[PDB]
C-alpha cells in the first residue's frame, strides 16, 4: 500500500497593500 | 510507494496598509 | 512513505486602508 498524504504546504504569500486612505481635512 | 501530496497551506498574511490619502481641500 | 508536501496556500487578503492625507492648503 502507498503511504499516507504528505504534510500541508506552507502558508501563501502576503496579500496586496490596502487602498489609499481618505483625504485629509480642509486647510 | 509514497502517498499523495498533502493539502495546500493556509492563506498568507494580510498585506500592508495602503498609501496615505490625498491632501484635504483648501 | 508519506507523500510530498502540498502547495503553498493562496495569497492573503489586502491590507487595510492607508492613513488620512495631510490637511489642505492655506
Amino acid at each position: 500500500p502507498p503511504g499516507p498524504p504528505g504534510p500541508p504546504g506552507p502558508p501563501g504569500p502576503p496579500g496586496p497593500p490596502g487602498p489609499p486612505g481618505p483625504p485629509g481635512p480642509p486647510g
